[PDB]
């Protein structure tokens, strides 16, 4: 029997840089421009043995949005240089609203958008890396590497309480 993880994520970043989009892709597997407070997904991991279940949070109202989240996704949308700019404002305000720090993935969506990308690789890469932040680049119409952002952020997760189990167990 695996391991039965239970955790409330929240999705970050400005209007129009996929947040929905990718929850779609992540819980019903499909892509729809024309998609019209929370989802659920349960998610095996085998390596571990590991079975978590989400709520994936996407949308006063923010202090009910943050509160109880143990993690989440901050994205950007690489066609869109002021998305990028203002992912350090939603790592600060998760982190103020929740009085600490959670474990945050950095994604770079939209990036079948070639054509029209304006944001590099290695400038997401850098801003994760000072945070010491995972970083991804998704897309939700293709559907590369979405699975991937959320698994990574659960077993993250799993080992954070893995380490809070140890140290209330002195
Ligand atoms: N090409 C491409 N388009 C995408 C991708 N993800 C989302 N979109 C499109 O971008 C638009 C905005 O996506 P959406 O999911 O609504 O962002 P959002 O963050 O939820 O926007 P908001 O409701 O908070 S304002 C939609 O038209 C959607 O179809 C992607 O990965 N690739
Ligand atoms: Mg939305």
């Amino acid at each position: 029997m695996p391991a039965e993880y239970r955790y409330k994520i929240v999705m970050l970043g400005d209007g129009a840089v996929g947040k929905t989009a990718m929850t779609t892709r992540f819980t019903q597997n499909f892509f729809d421009t024309d998609y019209k407070d929370f989802a659920v997904k349960r998610l095996q991991l085998d390596d571990i043995n590991a079975h978590v279940t989400l709520q994936i949070w996407d949308l006063s109202v923010r202090q009910g949005f943050y509160r109880g989240a143990r993690g989440g996704l901050l994205l950007y949308d690489v066609t869109r240089r002021r998305t990028f700019i203002n992912i350090e404002n939603w790592k600060e305000e998760a982190f103020r609203s929740l009085q600490k720090e959670i474990p945050l993935v950095v994604v770079a969506n939209k990036v079948d958008l070639k054509d029209s990308r304006v944001v590099a690789t290695e400038e997401g890469e850098e801003y994760a890396k000072n945070n010491s932040f995972m970083y991804v680049e998704s897309s939700a119409l293709t559907g590369e590497n979405v699975e991937e952002a959320y698994a990574n952020l659960c077993r993250i997760m799993i080992e954070e309480s893995k380490d809070i189990s140890e140290m209330t167990s002195t």
